[PDB]
């Protein structure tokens, strides 16, 4: 099944719950990415329409797959005795937003606006299709350098979206909201908005605002870089301590800092080429 259909490049990276290889489909030469998940390391098992037990990442990616390219395409998946293999789209040339920010330091605001807008569009699409990612960060965002288009990746910490409380959490501590640190309780939308504020701060400052649990709970945001007041306001709003004080996605995208956003293609010519 697999060996025939795909040629395997080197490793692209690995985290908890996954290892990802660069790869090529032999039939069309289409660039792919090949993700392997060990069954013994899966803490959160999903179920398909078929009534078949597979990793949650597969459930979530199937639920969001259609014309929309702000989320990574799941092309195919396989089961093996001890593992699962996911075939995912791979743009070329591409670069991880974590590496991209590392290289450039603070992003100019025009570029941050485009990037953050596209992530917001992506996350809205996820919620629309019933999916909550739970690990929004620079590491889980890819830049298609030719098209200036961003893509959410790694739904291995994700869950079905629900409007009731979540008591489990598998994503990145430093990106997690204060309600999780203190009460091991949160709600999806409000918690995602927090992690997006961490993301925006990362984009405009070159680094994340908080390292320890104590700083997260204090919720005081210091800017080490020149950032506009409109941008500051938005970040501080997303990073409100009390979830109900956080903006909704509509209110984020209607904020004054998010006006006159560049199209992706414009974003590439000015900022990436
Ligand atoms: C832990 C991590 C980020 C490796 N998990 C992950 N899960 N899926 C991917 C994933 C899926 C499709 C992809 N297509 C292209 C990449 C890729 N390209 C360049 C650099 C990177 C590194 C962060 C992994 N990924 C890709 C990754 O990564």
């Amino acid at each position: 099944p697999l060996e025939s259909q795909y040629q395997v490049g080197p490793l692209l990276g690995s985290g908890g719950f996954g290892s990802v290889y660069s790869g090529i489909r032999v039939s069309d030469n289409l660039p792919v990415a090949i993700k392997h998940v060990e069954k013994d390391r899966i803490s959160d098992w999903g179920e398909l329409p078929n009534g078949t037990r597979v990793p949650m990442e597969v459930v979530l990616l199937k639920k969001v797959s259609s014309g929309f390219s702000g989320v990574i395409r799941l092309l195919d998946w396989f089961e093996r005795p001890d593992s699962f293999v996911l075939i995912l789209e791979r743009p070329e040339p591409v670069q991880d937003l974590f590496d991209f920010i590392t290289e450039r330091g603070a992003l100019q605001e025009e570029l941050a606006r485009s990037f953050f807008w596209q992530v917001l569009e992506a996350v809205r699409h996820c919620h629309n299709c019933g999916v909550l990612h739970r690990d929004i960060k620079d590491e889980n965002i890819l830049i298609d350098l030719n098209r200036g288009e961003l893509k959410l990746i790694d739904f291995g910490s994700g869950a079905l979206l629900k409007d009731t409380v979540y008591t489990d959490f598998d994503g990145t501590r430093v990106y997690s909201p204060p309600e999780w640190i203190r009460y091991h309780r949160y709600h999806g939308r409000s918690a995602a908005v927090w992690s997006l504020g961490i993301l925006l701060y990362d984009m405009v400052c070159g680094d994340i605002p908080f390292e320890h649990d104590e700083e997260i709970i204090r919720g005081q945001v210091f800017f080490r870089q020149r950032v506009s007041s409109e941008c500051q306001h938005l970040i501080r709003w997303c990073l409100a301590l009390r979830p109900s004080d956080r903006p909704t996605f509509e209110e984020i995208q209607n904020h004054p800092w998010m006006q006159d956003v560049l199209l992706p293609q414009e974003t590439a010519e000015i900022h990436l080429h």
